């Protein structure tokens, strides 16, 4: 089996991206932040806090004859970014582009914080990293990908995410005509449950490559690219009055630059990010302050390569028994 959905940037920055995903019987169809950094698949449900919910569309798992409560299971995840929701646990069929799956948990949240309640186009997210990370207890909990990759043509899933357009997950198979040139693969480890590999290096605009292991996570679920601070004090270095701001958080930079791109590398392969694609628009509105779309990882305590990095490049996602990862310029 294949199955291929379209995923639409939720406003004109690329904040995220969301995939129209069926979940139990008549199909309710919820808009889920597909998220290869993390591995709970949960939504926004009759269930969640009334006060938390702000026009999300809701899993309604008593309307759905194929819903099953899991009993006693429990779940709680914190993001990266400090919000964090938490639930109990059905079991329903769930398709994605075409593809289902039988017998997916679909985590109901009781509790959500308050930055999914005001973001009323995510109504939850889909895991897409390893099963090992998934939070339900006591008994842990398979992604959609790990449940249906038996299934799959091939057990791949694709990220192809546009810039200001929409894009295409694919599962089981690879759109030979949705990027050009050759994919080049690259290692993965997966003793932290992330997609995590080493790019071989960065170049900032027309300059030099330079040769250097940087050890990072593919994550559709993470907006920006977060790299070592010398990586990104260099790159900011060539943006006139580009500075790093502790008080917005981060590097901003005049809003009438044209920025530089970024090169990373994938193997001897290298994947060029438009200047473009790095800018982030106004700090508040109005402001001339624009906000930088490469960020210093050294508060996290891993490199991200975030939807920034990403949406250059048509990703491979192989979850053979070795999985690697590959890329594509496009």
């Amino acid at each position: 089996s294949t199955g291929s959905a379209t995923t639409t940037p939720i406003d004109s920055l690329d904040d995220a991206y969301i995939t129209p995903v069926q979940i139990g019987t008549p199909a309710q169809t919820l808009n889920l932040d597909f998220d290869t950094g993390s591995s709970d698949l949960w939504v926004f449900s009759s269930e969640t806090t009334a006060s938390e919910v702000d026009g999300q569309t809701i899993y309604t798992p008593s309307k759905s004859t194929t819903a099953k409560l899991l009993s006693g299971a429990t779940w709680s995840i914190s993001y990266g970014d400090g919000s964090s929701s938490s639930g109990d646990v059905y079991t329903d069929t769930v398709s994605v582009g075409g593809l289902t799956v039988t017998g997916q948990a679909v985590e109901s949240a009781k509790k959500v914080s308050s930055s999914f309640t005001e973001d009323s186009t995510i109504d939850g997210l889909l895991g897409l990293a390893f099963s090992t990370l998934n939070t339900v207890s006591p008994t842990q909990q398979k992604t959609f990908f790990d449940n249906a990759k038996a299934s799959l043509d091939s057990p791949v899933f694709t990220a192809d995410l546009g810039y200001h357009a929409p894009g295409t997950y694919n599962f089981g198979f690879i759109d030979t005509t949705a990027y050009t040139g050759s994919i080049t693969y690259t290692a993965v480890s997966t003793k932290q449950g992330f997609w995590e590999w080493t790019s071989t290096g960065y170049a900032v605009g027309s300059g030099t490559f330079k040769s250097t292991s940087i050890d990072g996570i593919a994550d559709t679920g993470t907006t920006l690219l977060y790299l070592p601070a010398t990586v990104v004090s260099a790159y900011w270095a060539q943006v006139s009055g580009a500075k790093s701001s502790s008080s917005v958080g981060g590097y901003v930079f005049p809003c009438s630059a044209t920025l530089p791109s970024f090169t990373f590398g994938v193997g001897s392969a290298r994947i060029v990010i438009p200047g473009d694609y790095i800018d982030f628009g106004p700090i508040s509105t109005g402001s001339s302050s624009c906000f930088g779309g490469i960020q210093s990882s050294a508060g996290i305590g891993i490199n991200i390569f975030g939807d920034v990095a990403l949406k250059a490049a048509f990703v491979v996602f192989n979850g053979a028994t070795t999985p690697t990862l590959g890329f594509a310029s496009k």
